[PDB]
């Protein structure tokens, strides 16, 4: 059922009946008991006797004013204050009272160790005063903020301070002034002692922007690449989008204790730490690239999100498609294009796709929602972005941008819909896209079926592309999509053959709109080999039926990069498949000579660009592989990659070792070029791990050793567990001596305990709870132990007696009370119950079936077990 008291409906969404212009809030702080003064300027659009509905949760409420009355026309409900007999305009006084120190679940005001910060989105901001928590009430903000020095000494708020002073007993205040108009999740409020990185940017227009990143006191030396990565994406966004910032500062926050990554408040974005703090001897390659995105991606917000906001939360993939398109795109233009992509593609179909098969399963603009904080998703994020992305397919460059700017030029200062931005690309394109808009209000992912003719006496080369999507279970009706279907033709010579049909170029995006049509190209001098959907043109599986030649030959010949890794993982799934069946039968490997000999041209090619290289050679991971099956068989499918790493070790030992030498770098540098040989050689030491155990030891111990860097001696610490070489307890005793003390670092060698292979890696597991660097009450802890144990270490989490299972749920009974949005994500492993065999799925049906019997179970587990058990 779709039908829940509790589940809000997109179709339901009416403007409001009071709106609010500006809002004046102080906070007296204080981490037992803050006060808040929230004093709003409101206007009624609805009917005289409509009353106002404020929303707010565990405040306490302490005096309720009208136009400086106390009001006695109100009255308290469930998660409300609602005041009737209301004037037209009216100056709204609340006072209230909560408590940061008692806020476990870090949704509202709480704290970060000795700091108090915010964050308010979704529906935060409730839990911080009553007022109309919904992102079409847009209002300016003055905010002051009163507490005491010693403790407090940083007291900030999105925009300029405007005031400032000192009380006696040693309390000070500040006030801030933001004037642009927003939505109540997009204010922030920061307080504590840090040091602050200072810098500068001047945009294209000549206005200087302050750049402060404050960090907690001793990690400064961890802060300037995030500050170089902020001044890249102000640069970025003005080159690519021609969009500058609008504001005098710009403020970032680290804090340690974060439910999610990063937080795009109004010139005062808070940053979990991880994607903020890093250097060489710290951080890894990928987490650079990483800090990177998510910095990129919060200021990109700034337009896509902030000048311009969502209506109401269906819309979220208004912003969160959009912004991911443009942090996907300016990591593509500063690094490497084809690594960008192939990492972006190994998301969608191998997490993704799973969740649009899993009871979970919503189109990119949801109809229904009990939770909000359980639509931060891999559809709406990522198969959000692969939908503008397809807007960019079908328009080009030029017209997407002309889009772009009349979506602003419409709908700056405004909360918008998906409908308007999709509306403003059609109008300024004019290309239509009336069809192309299904894809916004179906779920499930498309399947697309491709047959092909050559037809010697015509050269003509036909093409019977059908396409359906399957009832997913949150909808039973489908229809086609407007799919754009990039192709390329290649001859015998692996050069690409012109599309023509009646002697005009054709372009090389087809529109499939049809369950089935035909196309027919002329001039076609050569029996091709296709690349179809090239660039993954479209977010859907393919169903063609490849040779192992053509594959290979697109490794060699394939024009562009993607093409060639996409080609290869098509020949891998093939004996995926082969082996996976051959495990459940008890038998060893089976790999042809040639399909090896593609992976040693690869290794051989001198050509060839190190970065692609390095994808090529990177086995697809367990959950890209469980795509593959339609009942998943989660130890056949750890087993297969790990026998497969060492078929090719063994036959490749040679070249393994060679390029491995080859690609040695005396220095240490954070450099695309540098990064890839990196890649590469540490793609091949993976591998070298898996072959003869005395040369493995030592390769990979020495590397350990003698790294000057958290790249190389992570890849080493990695391989030693994977492969569980002599050397990987004494490794990993010796970076928990060193690191302990420091949390994300540490969450690398909880990742490393969690996704052992090891036969008693459960039992490690639990003892990790009671671990030095362990704790259940912060959200990157339990995610680096918890959460990869059960989403990224299938055969344990999986072990056929269910101890997985219950592990899982004990920890759940209590995340449930402390941090709700922690346990739902958290819980995703065992609503996938369905994918798997009669006897775990039972399992996993009595687990839910115990949590559903949880005392207090939290409106976020609750809307995923019920979806699961249904
Ligand atoms: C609701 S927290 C998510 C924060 C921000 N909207 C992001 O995209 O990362
Ligand atoms: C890959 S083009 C060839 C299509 C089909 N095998 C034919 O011979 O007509
Ligand atoms: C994944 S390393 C194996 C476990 C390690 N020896 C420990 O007990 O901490
Ligand atoms: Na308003
Ligand atoms: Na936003
Ligand atoms: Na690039
Ligand atoms: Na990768
Ligand atoms: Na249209
Ligand atoms: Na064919
Ligand atoms: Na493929
Ligand atoms: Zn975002």
């Amino acid at each position: 059922m779709t039908q829940q008291p509790q589940a809000k409906y997109r179709h339901d969404y009416r403007a409001p009946d009071y709106q609010i212009t500006d809002i004046d809030l102080t906070f007296d702080l204080d981490a037992q008991k803050t006060v808040v003064t929230a004093v709003s300027q409101a206007v009624r659009h609805g009917a005289s006797d409509a009353p106002l509905r404020l929303n707010g949760e565990d405040l306490k409420l302490v005096s309720v004013h009208i136009n400086d009355e106390p009001w006695t026309a109100w009255k308290e409900e469930e998660g409300a204050l609602v005041i009737s007999n209301l004037p037209e305009r009216f100056t709204l006084k609340i006072i209230n009272e909560i408590s940061p120190a008692a806020n476990t679940a870090l949704e509202g005001l709480y704290q970060s160790g000795d700091a108090l910060c915010t964050q308010c989105e979704a529906e935060g901001f409730r839990h911080i005063t009553y007022y109309l928590d919904r992102p079409d009430v847009l209002a300016r903000f003055t905010t002051k903020i009163i507490a005491d020095k010693i403790k407090y000494p940083f007291l900030l708020s999105n925009g300029n301070r405007v005031a400032q002073g000192e009380l006696e007993n040693g309390r000070h205040w500040v006030q801030w002034q933001d004037p642009f108009p927003k939505p109540c999740y997009l204010f922030a409020l920061v307080a504590g002692d840090f040091d602050v990185l200072r810098d500068t940017f001047t945009t294209r227009s000549g206005r200087e922007v302050a750049l402060e990143l404050y960090v907690d006191r001793g990690n400064l030396d961890r802060a300037p690449w995030a500050m170089t990565s902020l001044k890249n994406s102000m640069k970025w966004d003005e080159e690519r989008f021609g969009l500058e910032y609008d504001l005098d500062i710009y403020m970032i926050v680290a804090v340690d204790f974060f439910n999610m990554g990063a937080m795009e408040n109004k010139g005062l974005n808070i940053f979990n730490s991880k994607y903020v703090l890093a250097r060489t001897d710290t951080a890894t390659d990928k987490d650079y690239l990483d800090i990177e995105r998510v910095i990129g991606h919060e200021y990109f917000h700034n337009w896509t999100g902030n000048r311009v906001t969502c209506r109401d939360w269906f819309q979220l993939s208004l912003k969160e498609g959009l912004t991911v398109f443009r942090d996907q795109e300016f990591s593509s233009d500063l690094g490497s294009r084809a690594v960008n992509r192939i990492n972006n593609v190994r998301t969608m179909r191998g997490l993704q796709f799973a969740e649009d098969a899993s009871p979970m399963a919503h189109p990119i603009r949801p109809d229904m929602v009990i939770e909000m904080n359980n639509f931060y998703t891999l559809t709406v994020y990522e198969k959000g972005a692969e939908v503008i992305r397809m807007i960019h397919t079908l328009l080009g460059e030029e017209n997407f941008q002309k889009g772009m700017q009349l979506y602003f030029e419409r709908h700056d200062g405004s909360a918008a819909t998906c409908d308007d931005f999709v509306q403003a690309m059609e109008d300024a394109s004019n290309v239509d896209l009336s069809h192309f808009r299904r894809w916004y209000s179906q779920s499930g992912t498309p399947i697309v079926t491709v047959k092909d003719d050559y037809n010697p006496e015509t050269e003509q080369y036909t093409l019977t592309i059908s396409q359906r999507t399957p009832a997913t279970p949150d909808q039973a009706e489908k229809q086609p999509l407007h799919i754009p279907f990039a192709i390329e033709l290649y001859d015998n010579e692996g050069k690409v053959i012109p599309l023509q049909k009646g002697g005009h170029p054709v372009n090389s995006v087809l529109n499939v709109t049809q369950a089935e049509q035909t196309f027919v190209f002329d001039n076609v001098y050569f029996q091709p080999v296709p690349a179809l959907l090239c660039e993954f043109s479209a977010p859907v599986k393919l169903e063609y039926k490849w040779s192992d030649q053509q594959l290979t030959f697109l490794m060699r010949h394939a024009r562009n990069d993607f093409s060639r890794w996409d080609a290869a993982q098509s020949l891998l799934a093939t004996y995926i498949k082969l082996n996976v069946a051959r495990h459940q039968q008890g038998q060893p490997l089976s790999l042809p000579v040639h399909v090896a000999d593609a992976f040693r041209a690869v290794l051989l090619d001198e050509k060839i660009d190190p970065a692609l290289a390095a994808e090529i050679l990177t086995l697809p991971s367990v959950n890209e592989m469980a795509e593959l099956f339609d009942i998943i068989d989660p130890i056949a499918i750890a087993e297969v990659r790990e026998a497969l790493t060492r078929t090719l070790a063994t036959e490749l030992a040679d070249e393994l070792l060679a390029i491995y030498n080859a690609n040695y770098q005396s220095e240490y540098r954070v450099e695309h070029e540098d990064i890839a040989k990196r890649t590469l050689r540490n793609a091949c030491l993976r591998f070298l791990a898996f072959g003869e155990t005395h040369l493995a030891d030592v390769l990979v111990s020495k590397q350990f050793h003698e790294a000057n860097n958290m790249t190389d001696a992570l890849a080493a610490l990695s391989a030693a567990v994977a492969a569980q070489l002599p050397c990987r307890d004494a490794l990993m005793q010796e970076y928990d001596d060193k690191w302990h003390q420091n949390g994300l670092v540490m969450d690398k060698w909880f990742i490393l305990q969690a996704t052992s292979p090891a036969a008693n890696v459960l039992e490690t597991v639990r003892g990790l709870l009671q671990h030095r660097s362990f704790t259940m009450s912060n959200p990157n802890r339990i995610r680096s132990l918890i959460g990869a144990f059960a989403g990224s270490n299938p055969a344990a989490f999986h072990a056929e007696d269910g101890s997985g299972y219950l592990f899982l749920v004990e920890m759940l009974t209590d995340l449930n009370s402390r941090n709700p949005q922690v346990a739902s994500r958290l819980i995703e492993p065992l609503i996938r119950l369905k994918r798997y065999d009669a006897k775990r799925q039972e399992k996993m049906r009595a687990a839910l079936e115990q949590l559903k019997g949880l005392e207090n179970l939290s409106g976020d587990l609750y809307e995923k077990i019920t979806k699961a058990l249904a």
